[PDB]
């Protein structure tokens, strides 16, 4: 049924470079700040190293592009499309690690070395704690937005009496949007719905959904439009061991321990949870600021940018430093806490660089039938929308294409790579 | 006496792809929840990153498969069998690490830096502690279920006699965690010396030496393994010391130091860091030349894929609000723990034919009398627990339509 | 339209070696000691392993240089320029790690494991703490000084919800003595942290700069980066929070309010301390030759204006030495009888191999060079950098044609087969 | 003078496989439990991951072996000997790390961050502490038992410090490897029995004398060896007891008042071997003994072979607990705690048959090298006083190499 694009897409010797120039995002890493009463107007966006960046790269329609000489194809019988053959994800700002926390984290005891009986809980024993998250680098490239997976609240059958009030778990797929949170060491789950107390994870995810890329689904899709290519590097270890306050929903069964007495009469909560740590960041392990040459994709789509668009998805927690800002409210000769206000800001700097190869397609009755079943919108647009409900970082390159490759960094690299 | 399958199994140019699609397991990482109607029925299974996953992969009988053209062999004199030539173990979910513990762990003192005399008094000094286990990745492939080794109570100091037991590793068996491959249920009577997810369980380690040395090599067509741990903390045990330190190894104390402290030490392990670069999975294995004599031949039209992967052992915190109120109160919330595992098994099989001469029939009959009987020329494994993966209806000849199929075609130049 | 220097710069077989000999800097790692009342009289300079070292390397003008035989070009139509083809940044002193701190660091609570309610009272809870910074090695070489990036206060200008300072990304020339980022970011701490206590004293009144690699790599002519190497690393050693008012409160949808003991919310103004971790010989970028054969940009090592800029950060020798003087000698130890000092030193040895080049100044090439930099033709007869601070390295009298008499020269001859 | 065995040992195309099958040791990692009846009889042996395992592998005498066809040599002028050309040290049990300790360790103060004045020990300040030792993997192969080095007390001969002497000895099965406290006779050099954990405090820890074994003329001790050691300092303590050598006065300014009584500078660290990983394993893989660095290229003179192993990467000690009295609530006195350690080995060999023509020149050469070779050939045993793990392969030699794991690996690797 499905065939490689190499069998019906003809490559030309025409190459073009396109660069986004510097892209900047500046905001609060823990939450967005709204303007009242407009609870829907964002004054300060949420900008965090733990966010997916999903760039929707717009390319100029090659069939309406002003080429100096169009004698390389026949518009009566052929249509043009761009193919991505080179990519470099520029990253500015120094390497660094940010931290996240909760002024009311649901941590009760430290359970690593000393947690003797008896335990005297109360009604509110939450603590103001912070941590450094799991480290993640990844880059996804395709002509279709990426698919994520996360656990959310499912539906339980009301037939039989519930042996547990644990919420039912369902694995959801969804498009990863720009700004979505990556998993941080506590799983890819909807914390807003599955953690009702709002205190079991830090505030930058406690009311969010953390998504993980569904690599298995995207790799098995027939046409392979999601993953032309990808890199990923994750790492974490357990930094600390705590337990939760609150009622233990599922009691330890009686065959797993001998009951205590006296000091040990009242069993402590075995609702354990670890804190993650991403450990060290290093230049040597960087995935970015280096060229990717998309020569042969594992899927059937070998870098063909159908619809004259492209999707670059990035996670990079190796520059997650959060800057401390401090203003002086009242100037005095001696230090007073109440004379200053503390703020936290995070920034992200990208510079997307591309090398595109012009391709032509001879529209025979057989190829037209193939492309129609693959995606009818391809032929319609060639003259031979539903993604607007999602949020992407728009990168318009319609006016950025240049045939002079050697005038740009990645272009020079491609010419040396290809022998041109 | 034993010969390579290459000498009597003839290979064809017929290849088939088969995949299980997404396989999900969801449950409680520490213990199963039983039905209120029948305490022997499991309602929420025990699902842990420290379990063996033993998939029993069922293949369609090629001698009864609906091939469009059968002119490539003669059923009057030959029989067919699949050979596994490629495998990829897909693993979903993010990398991560879970923890396990015990509300009444038998830890007495911390013996790392400061543990002066006299020793604390007590009849129950257990503590509520947790830890992160030794890290293990492994994959085993064969047409016979894997054999594990573990220590149990043997046959008869009052120390229990130790016996090394071999057994089939079943789906859901626990891997060793840093405290050894032993039957903790029978060898630790107090139920408090290891966390609750293994204190009433048996931890098994693969008996690689036994499996590699078997004549026909049905157990290990191929395997990979990566273990790691270090000692995170140093504790000692409460309870009477069964074997006192001999008098020639110390000068006796006196007064405050007269009552010797327990030298029943035990460490807590740690698996350290998990990293993408160390992953054994999500990559193709090409089973070209097995070290044993069975070069990937799936006798009985079945295949066993055994996996341990603790690098995705995250345990999710879930919390329900029993009573909604404007200020926080612990009694208004219930805390739960759940763990998930996501697999996607992908295979490439090669059709093979065997000419059943008097010499080959004799050889095979001695190897496994069931083979010829099932060929027309009660299953002893049904008492064991595996995760059956039924690929009877999943075989396809269009390799290039699937990820592993495309990798195989490039690898082999086809 | 920019073209490679290979297309209009002709290479000769003339090579010269030049070395700076030993370069030493000695001072206080945390601050300069100025004259009691005089501002521009520095008694002890600030010298730290966290400083950029930016060497402005002066070369002899080849058009005025006394070659033993000048019969290799035509002054009527050609001019000469040096090309850098070999470099080794010599580093003395042992590998080591220094620490920096603040006697009044704005650390309130340790938020790693135990930080229960209620919050401690007080108007000044600052503490005397130190830390070891993010580790950085880097070397940049070009004929133009490097460009840095850092965050500073932007236009005042979005005020009803927050009074946070406006942020703007500023580009500037990195000067000798500028501070590299340390784990708290590349920002102007002097203006953006008004309490002067949120970072150690060696950066709290300074601007930390990070090289703007992206800008320097995309400049049309490529004069900034003939070649560069970089190696950064850090992890989070500790977790603290800040004292002072929280400027942007946590939205109410991210938590359930406390009560009684937990009624007054603690500060979520968290901040980590960095650690550069281990330094090792095998990770060194220095004390090894770099052969500048083919640059990534269009300037393939051409030292226009007869100068060269070598920029270095090297925190792997950041040991700060303890010095103690005895004011009064007595038979028993008394703290008041001694004075404690801290000193840091840096030892460099810059080594170069240069290749003489000639340019035939045709009408086409003259037009190209004039558009590139009009000073080139004017200086040939065919300074806006003085407002900046650099470590001046004068090699005008250091050029030698006897390459095999010097370490890097022998390495060059062996490398090229000459 | 000394020449390679390649010059006078003729190689045949006859190969044989032999394996020990599973070898198991089970015991107490800290001490043996002696005769519950009488006499030096061990009921529970000392079995530790920090012990040397020295296997004395006995081969069948090829000059008396039942070869199906003996026309390949002439016993009137030739004798046969085995040469080792392949080995694999099988290791069972999971990777892991054990700990060792002392209920009365001579640790006084923690000297890492806070150790203020004044500080004087009482009469008994010992503590119940444990630690994880330096990590060591090593394997040595030869036809002669390995030589170890260790420090002991020298001759009696401004200080009362015991004289030190470097001793050489044969490493015996069960000997302790160095653990991070050095290769010394702790039994004689630490008279208080509390300065190191109980599993070495009355033992001698030996280190292989690589330099002595590599320089021996004939090279019988080390056909081949691998080693991997590692440790860091986990904690810093000092000792109680009188400091034998006071710090000289020129190295400090005296204290006064509460600092007038100087604290002991008898420091000592605790080691840690750090992480164990599969990727660092030396075992469970074949060694092809193709070209030895010494002159003996794998010739098993006397029809025996010595395989020495240290492997602390499976040093897990198992906890066992018996219930003396069953009750509905937990009580410490109702249970007894035990510690057990196990070791699992599977030694696999490929041997190549060799013949030696006994010319006048070779007989003289072999007689000077070792006269017993010719005597046993007919052309007591001083090693019986030592303790080795005996591995009898006399009945285990097989010519069907492809029926066994290492045989198949050897055939595939050699192109046979
Ligand atoms: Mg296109
Ligand atoms: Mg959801
Ligand atoms: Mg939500
Ligand atoms: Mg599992
Ligand atoms: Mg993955
Ligand atoms: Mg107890
Ligand atoms: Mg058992
Ligand atoms: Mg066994
Ligand atoms: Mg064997
Ligand atoms: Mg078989
Ligand atoms: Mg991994
Ligand atoms: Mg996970
Ligand atoms: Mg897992
Ligand atoms: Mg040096
Ligand atoms: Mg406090
Ligand atoms: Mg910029
Ligand atoms: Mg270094
Ligand atoms: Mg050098
Ligand atoms: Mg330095
Ligand atoms: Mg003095
Ligand atoms: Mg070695
Ligand atoms: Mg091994
Ligand atoms: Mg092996
Ligand atoms: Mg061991």
């Amino acid at each position: 049924k499905v065939v490689s694009t190499d069998e019906y897409v003809s490559r030309t010797s025409i190459y073009y470079y396109a660069g986004s120039s510097r892209l900047l995002a500046v905001g609060n890493p823990y939450f967005s700040i709204k303007s009242p009463n407009n609870n829907k107007k964002v004054l300060v966006p949420k900008v965090s190293g733990l966010q997916y960046r999903v760039f929707r790269v717009r390319l100029p329609d090659p069939n309406k592009f002003g080429f100096p000489d169009t004698s390389f194809y026949n518009p009566d019988t052929q249509r043009l499309v761009w193919a991505c053959v080179g990519l470099e994800i520029g990253r500015g700002q120094p390497l660094g690690v940010g931290v996240s926390g909760h002024p009311y984290l649901n941590k009760f005891d430290d359970t690593e070395t000393s947690n003797r009986y008896p335990a005297q809980p109360g009604s509110d024993n939450r603590e103001c704690l912070s941590m450094d998250y799991k480290q993640t680098q990844l880059c996804l490239i395709g002509c279709k937005p990426p698919t994520g997976e996360h656990w959310g609240k499912g539906v339980a059958s009301n037939n039989n009496a519930a042996a547990t009030d644990c919420p039912p778990l369902e694995l959801f797929n969804s498009i990863i949007e720009d700004g979505d949170m990556v998993d941080t060491g506590f799983g890819c789950m909807d914390f807003g719905t599955l953690q009702a107390n709002k205190s079991d994870v830090p505030i930058d995810i406690c009311n969010s959904t953390c998504k993980y890329p569904d690599y298995l689904k995207m790799a098995s899709e027939p046409y392979g439009d999601s993953l032309f290519f990808f890199l990923r590097r994750e790492q974490m270890f357990v930094r600390h061991f705590f337990n939760r306050a609150g009622k233990l929903g599922e009691a330890v069964p009686d065959d797993l321990y001998i009951k205590g007495s006296g000091n040990t009469a009242v069993i402590q909560s075995s609702a354990f949870f670890p804190t993650p740590s991403g450990s060290i960041v290093t230049s040597e392990s960087q995935l970015f600021n280096k060229p990717y040459w998309l020569q042969r994709a594992q899927g059937h789509n070998n870098g063909i940018c159908w619809g004259n668009q492209l999707f670059v998805t990035v996670v990079d927690t190796t520059r997650s430093t959060n800057m401390t800002l401090c203003t002086e409210v009242t100037k005095e000769g001696t230090y007073k806490n109440d004379n200053f206000k503390e703020y936290v800001r995070h920034v992200e700097e990208y510079d997307l660089q591309f090398v595109f190869q012009l391709c032509k397609i001879t529209l025979t009755a057989e190829i037209m039938t193939y492309i129609h079943t693959m995606d009818s919108n391809i032929l319609e647009d060639w003259q031979f929308d539903p993604l607007n409900k999602y949020t992407f970082w728009e990168v318009n390159l319609k006016e950025k294409f240049s045939a002079d490759l050697d005038q740009f960094p990645l272009g020079r690299k491609f010419l040396l790579q290809s022998g041109l």
